[PDB]
């Protein structure tokens, strides 16, 4: 087939990793799930967390940078989707670094399993 | 006594809340520890996490918005402070809201205990 | 009033802390929310986590021992309460210790706010 | 080569899964790291957490059962390894199930990377 495509079902779930700042080992990395191309956030269906791993070149092992839980999905004493409060599955991880390396991010849908994305961090 | 003062040690640790955006429900809140006075980030001594709580006016109960773990503090197989990777204790909680309310932030130093901060969310 | 009572609404939410073993600084502490006196675990209503703090005598500061998220509340692609999988809001924290002290536990209902319980750990 | 061997370093780190009870849906799973060969728990080097994933047969997706953070590693204001408080890397996930399935556990050393373990849940 000449026409290439992509499953929307997958795209709305991948943790998209975007480096924002990396001047002089001062790094700010944003991860979101469905940035402008959105995944539902209901009491029954939501992204629960995102986790970010970084492995600097010449490091035998990878390091977890941090983890971000998105705790609120509209539940209240009046029923599901009534609180008004919904946490958005975007996180910014700010960290120091002395070398370039690989970034890997993980996310979780409460009904659609575990997901992963990768990206490169080169020190500009 | 008579001569009031301010503990520098206390401000080094307080989670500071900074609303960045509240227009039209779309809220973004920055929390950070050590903003004005730098808090150590060494394998020995560092800020472990920040949790954001929000209670909209009208609601009898508060909701956790989310939690952010800051996991790297320079430990490698080479020893303490040798990995050159340190997660900065600062998070951005993005979330949808439909009423104004109260923001409480908590935070933890691995040697200096638990910490609390407060702020008002004016959904103007 | 001669007759004393207690709100059931509160009891089903308090983190009950029970020391199981403490021989020689080898400590095992169990925390549950509504042990035989149960709190609902539905996709809309559930206990999200329990956290355990310990402060040993003669320690200026308290230490978080650990935290236990209960991630599964029956949600699946077929709707709420269909997965068959529900995590029980009980956790065991095993840890070492050299002195007696105070235990404090925290729990979270997703629609009924934050809760706390206290207990003493003496080293037998 | 020709002479197969087993890495002692690898077993020190593997999360080991142990079903304790599965009768009638009521499951309890112990996960631990360093069961047979002790893994260091020092401020410098220690196991940060364990996460349990479960995928019942029939279900297209896995569910996180829960996560357990092990937060204390002896750090005090007096320095490294001086608090005399260390969280043992071992958790008990209790949960209700209605079908047999697959158990995957993950775990993290602050200097020796991420780790994975597997086991079958026979809801006999
Ligand atoms: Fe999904
Ligand atoms: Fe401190
Ligand atoms: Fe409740
Ligand atoms: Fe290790």
């Amino acid at each position: 087939e000449l026409f290439q495509t992509a499953d929307w079902k997958k795209v709305k779930h991948v943790p998209v990793i975007e480096v924002l700042r990396a001047e002089g080992g001062v790094v700010e990395v944003k991860v979101s799930v469905g940035k402008e191309i959105p995944h539902p956030n209901t009491t029954e269906h939501h992204i629960a967390w995102i986790e970010l791993v970084f492995q600097p070149e010449g490091s035998k092992f990878p390091y977890v940078v941090g983890r971000a839980e998105f705790a609120a999905h509209g539940a209240s004493v009046d029923g599901p989707n009534t609180s008004g409060v919904y946490t958005d599955p975007v996180a910014v991880f700010a960290f120091k670094a002395e070398k370039s390396g690989k970034l890997t991010a993980f996310s979780y849908c409460n009904i659609h399993g575990l997901w992963m994305g990768e990206a490169t961090l080169s020190l500009e």
